[PDB]
């Protein structure tokens, strides 16, 4: 109800490159507890919106995950994409930096001269990431169960026991991933979670970078990531089917769901 933004969704509206809202962005001038940041925001969402912090993979920078920023922002979210202090930071450090990025978004929401002054509902936050940034996002969810949603891609962690996660979590993995293979990372992670709404979606033919900037499946991946965040960060039941369904797309090679009603 009170958190619903924008028009009733359709498959076509969610598959398109952009949602209904106009997006601006800026570079964070003095990043506090992480390497660098870009904030993407809707100028005209018609109310406060939730915030999402996105962390790249091992060896990687904002470039790898930046497509998410405009894609989510255009549907009604403030999105911070980060660089980590070092490209070689591990999951534990990525989680800390991720939460520091959300904390800085909260500072900017309270700063009259900021472009996102008063645009964020600080009680509604989400976490995303690729690779070790995905591992880090699930760590964030374990330590901060009031986070509304997690959406991760080809997650990597040195352990797969995420039974601690009570946050609604969508896991993308990439069929042909040799670095964080579905069978030893994403799927055991998925299976460990007993306490939440969850979905597992394998993208056909995909390398480890199959959900990164420039990927050929942004219609499907974007639709799913946006629908998940809309259903869970906004309690927007107009998105329940888009969030919880298994798409019959020939680009989907596996789909598993629990505790997710259509
Ligand atoms: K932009
Ligand atoms: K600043």
């Amino acid at each position: 109800g009170s958190h619903m933004r924008g028009p009733d969704p359709t498959a076509a509206s969610l598959e398109a490159s952009a949602g209904p809202f106009t997006v601006r962005s800026f570079t964070v001038s003095r990043p506090s507890g992480y390497g660098a940041g870009t904030v993407y925001y809707p100028t005209n969402a018609g109310g406060t919106v939730g915030a999402i912090a996105i962390v790249p993979g091992y060896t990687a920078r904002q470039s790898s995950i930046k497509w998410w920023g405009p894609r989510l922002a255009s549907h009604g979210f403030v999105v911070i994409t980060i660089d980590t202090n070092s490209t070689l930071d591990q999951p534990e450090s990525r989680s800390s930096q991720q939460m520091a990025a959300l904390e800085q978004v909260a500072s900017l929401n309270g700063t009259s001269s900021s472009p996102i002054y008063g645009k964020v509902d600080t009680a509604r936050m989400g976490v995303m990431g690729w690779s070790m940034g995905g591992g880090g996002s699930l760590i964030s969810a374990c330590n901060n169960p009031s986070l509304k949603a997690a959406v991760v891609q080809a997650p990597w962690h040195s352990s797969t026991n995420f039974s601690c996660v009570t946050v609604p979590t969508l896991i993308f993995c990439c069929e042909n991933d040799s670095i964080a293979p579905c069978n030893s990372y994403a799927l055991p992670i998925y299976d460990s979670m007993s306490e939440n709404a969850k979905q597992f979606l394998e993208i056909c033919g995909g390398s480890h970078s199959c959900a990164n900037t420039g990927n050929s499946d942004q219609a499907l991946i974007g639709k799913k990531g946006v629908a998940w965040m809309k259903r869970f960060m906004d309690n927007d039941t107009r998105y329940s089917t888009f969030a919880c369904e298994c798409p019959n797309s020939t680009r989907v090679c596996d789909c598993r769901t629990a505790n997710c009603s259509l």
